[PDB]
């Protein structure tokens, strides 16, 4: 394999979600279940419009990113 590069990544720094080892609690949630460490997470467009798009947890811990708040994690770190 190498030349399949049709792979679900990172929309917004186009890196993978390389690092998926972390149980949440108090989810439940289910938007078509869960993506291979990818959290689609529902942000804030400039634009005046609301998306979800999947964020490597790299930029979710970041937070760098244009975000609306998609995070209710109970825990700090």
């Amino acid at each position: 394999q190498g030349h399949m590069i049709m792979a679900k990544r990172c929309e917004v720094c186009g890196k993978a979600p390389r690092s998926g080892n972390t149980v949440s609690h108090s989810d439940k949630k289910s938007e078509r279940w869960f993506r291979p460490n990818l959290q689609k997470v529902r942000v804030v467009l400039p634009d005046g419009t609301i998306k979800r798009m999947r964020v490597c947890t790299s930029c979710l811990k970041s937070g760098k990113v244009k975000k609306y708040v998609g995070q209710v994690s109970e825990v700090g770190s």
